[PDB]
C-alpha cells in the first residue's frame, strides 16, 4: 500500500486504504 495512513502495507512500504478479515 501507498497511502499515508491505514493498515501497514509491507509490499509498497506505506499503508493500505483498508484491510479486512
Amino acid at each position: 500500500g501507498i497511502e499515508p495512513l491505514g493498515p501497514v502495507d509491507e509490499d509498497q512500504g506505506e499503508h493500505y486504504l483498508f484491510a479486512g478479515g
